[PDB]
This record gives structure tokens, C-alpha cells and sequence, in this order.
């Protein structure tokens, strides 16, 4: 297991343009075209993306390229964040992952808005911050994906995505 299968997982893969858990179209894995409600806008994004006119339909190896991308700029945001490179740095490679994927799900700015979860996951107090972590909007709305995300951060292990 690895930050590419635990995120192929939790999102999916679909070829065409659909709407996410937040009604948000998305294509691929999790690629998040626009919060915009115009079709026509999220197309338009994705041709920008894939470099062709694709009229809503990717492969999948299209799809996989933009999965592969959108890891790197999770791990990008990550490392430029004030609130978030120390975190990081300061986690072992699982719960590293967990990290990237909330910042897949959520953006970068979202996450480093978690101050008392951040400071618990730096202290090393999984319990605590698995707590902590749980009582949130993201948690509520998707709670699935957020116990397995969180009990990542709680055992630093993959028992969640076996
Ligand atoms: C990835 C791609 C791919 O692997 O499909 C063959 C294309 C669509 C060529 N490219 O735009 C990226 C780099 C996104
Ligand atoms: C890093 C980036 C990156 O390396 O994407 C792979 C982008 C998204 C260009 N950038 O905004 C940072 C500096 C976050």
C-alpha cells in the first residue's frame, strides 16, 4: 500500500465528467474540474487540463495521469505550507499519506486550518488528535473515508485500506 492506492480507493475511477460527494464536478480520480454549476465550465477546465477537446470523457490512462499530478501537488502544497511542512516532517511515511490525502480531499488551505488537530498529530498524540480530528464538517459529510483517513493518523498502519 502506498499514498496512489489509498487514494484510488478512497475516490474512485470514472471516465466521465460526474459530480462529487459535494456536488462538485470531478472527473478521473477525484480531479476536481470547478466548483462552478456550469457544465460547460468544468469542460472547459478539462480540455485545459488534457490538451485536447475531450467533450467530458477521459482514459484511463488520461485519468491516471492526472491522479499522478494531482498527488504531487497535494505533497507541493504540503511543503510550501508554514502550518503544514512542519506536520509533515514530523510524521512517519504512513501517516504521511494520511496527510496527502486530506489534502487531496479538502485543498491545502482547508487542512492548515486544523490548527488543534496539527498541533496533537506533532505532539505524537494519536488518540487524542484521531478525537479531534472526527469533530468536523469533513468528518460529518464523508465519514466513511474520514474513519479510514483517521485511523491511519491513530495507528500508523493500513489496517483501514486491508
Ligand atoms: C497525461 C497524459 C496521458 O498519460 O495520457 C496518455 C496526457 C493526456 C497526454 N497528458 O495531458 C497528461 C500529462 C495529463
Ligand atoms: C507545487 C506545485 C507542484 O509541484 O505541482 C506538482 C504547484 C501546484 C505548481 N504549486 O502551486 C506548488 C508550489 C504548490
Amino acid at each position: 500500500m502506498n499514498i496512489f492506492e489509498m487514494l484510488r480507493i478512497d475516490e474512485g475511477l470514472r471516465l466521465k465528467i460526474y459530480k462529487d460527494t459535494e456536488g462538485y464536478y470531478t472527473i478521473g480520480i477525484g480531479h476536481l474540474l470547478t466548483k462552478s454549476p456550469s457544465l460547460n465550465a468544468a469542460k472547459s477546465e478539462l480540455d485545459k487540463a488534457i490538451g485536447r477537446n475531450t467533450n467530458g470523457v477521459i482514459t484511463k490512462d488520461e485519468a491516471e495521469c492526472l491522479f499522478n499530478q494531482d498527488v504531487d501537488a497535494a505533497v507541493c502544497g504540503i511543503l510550501r505550507n508554514a502550518k503544514l511542512k512542519p506536520v509533515y516532517d514530523s510524521l512517519d511515511a504512513v501517516r504521511r499519506a494520511a496527510l496527502i490525502n486530506m489534502v487531496f480531499q479538502m485543498g491545502e488551505t482547508g487542512v492548515a486550518g486544523f490548527t488543534n488537530s496539527l498541533r496533537m498529530l506533532q505532539q505524537k498524540r494519536w488518540d487524542e488528535a484521531a478525537v479531534n480530528l472526527a469533530k468536523s464538517r469533513w468528518y460529518n459529510q464523508t465519514p466513511n473515508r474520514a474513519k479510514r483517513v483517521i485511523t491511519t493518523f491513530r495507528t500508523g498502519t493500513w489496517d483501514a485500506y486491508k
